[PDB]
């Protein structure tokens, strides 16, 4: 069985191996990303943090359109430097704040084994 947390070394590797149903139960939010930043899964922990529906952002652009706040060096331009390289894996602090109370989170982004796709994880502060 999985046991897997925010900030789990191999947390690609166990995500790789979950259904839809399962994304849905972890307790971190849990979004999945194309290289361009489209957003392709979005689990129903990350919408109860923004207050939306998941299906309402799938196939938008997480840093245009949802989350335009994270469109800066240290959450954007990491993304497509670990894109690039092929080995994104970086966490840090940010607060969200687009269309939704300020709230301070723990970020992590992490490739994912499926191709072309970029996991952001994210946890309250
Ligand atoms: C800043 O604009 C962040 C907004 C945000 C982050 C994460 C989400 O899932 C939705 C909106």
């Amino acid at each position: 069985m999985e046991h897997v947390a925010f900030g789990s070394e191999d947390i690609e590797n166990t995500l790789a191996k979950m259904d839809d149903g399962q994304l849905d139960g972890l307790a971190f939010g849990a979004i999945q990303l194309d290289g361009d930043g489209n957003i392709l899964q979005y689990n129903a922990a990350e919408g109860d943090i923004t207050g939306q529906d998941p299906k309402q952002v799938i196939g938008k652009n997480f840093f245009k359109d949802v989350a335009p706040c994270t469109d800066s060096p240290e959450f954007y331009g990491k993304f497509k430097e670990g894109v690039a390289s092929g080995n994104l894996n970086t966490m840090f602090e940010y607060t969200f704040d687009y269309q939704m109370t300020p709230t301070k989170v723990k970020v992590h982004m992490k490739k994912a084994l499926s191709g072309d796709s970029y996991w952001v994880f994210v946890k309250r502060v």
